[PDB]
RNA sequence: UUACAUAA
């Protein structure tokens, strides 16, 4: 399988889904550790949306599109995470810096009560 | 949406899946924080399996069925996470104690590179 | 009447 790295953002097809799950083709952020990312057929990712541009919850991290290379201002949803097989991935969009990933890590810890 | 709690174990159908995403009806462990569990229509869960013969990865936590009231000795796969609509949850099996959840937390931190 | 894969 393709190698990916924590911090990578890829388009992925998350369909089909049930109820309030996030579906469709959308950007996703790789949040699995890099050992699994190297050896496993699967990655763990967080959904990104543009339906909001500002964080509503402490599990949200805003992405400034111009700074980070996105089409529009988006938000990473650390309450919407899932293990996906790498075949769902298509094109790599970008790789987020440490400033962003530190915010992602805090949001993930809150999301999963690891605080 | 129904109230669930971190530490709860429910059956859920994780299918349909692609590739090596954990599929089928199986127990899942709620790992989302309880504020999210109260206010959101989705729950973040980890898949559980009974294939205890596979090599134990650092993202795996073993469940002794006699102690914890399961049908057979099982393994919590913290590399297999899903955010699912609560309507997927069916029968409640049990609620895991703090000793078990401390091991889950450690494995989750390894899975998501939050060590 | 409830997987496979994945950690030098
Ligand atoms: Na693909």
């Amino acid at each position: 399988s393709m190698i990916v790295k924590r911090g990578d953002v890829y388009f992925a097809d998350l369909s089909p889904v049930v109820g309030s799950e996030q579906g469709g083709v959308r950007p996703v952020l790789v949040i699995q550790n890099d050992i699994g990312n190297r050896f496993s057929p699967t990655a763990i990712v967080a959904a990104i949306t543009a339906q909001i541009q500002k964080a509503k919850l402490p599990t949200h991290v805003e992405i400034d599109a111009k700074r980070y290379g996105f089409e529009r201002d988006s938000v990473i949803l650390l309450e919407q995470i899932r293990t996906i097989d790498k075949q769902r991935l298509t094109d790599k969009i970008t790789h987020l810096d440490d400033e962003m990933m530190d915010k992602v890590d805090e949001a993930l810890q809150i999301s999963l009560a690891l605080i």
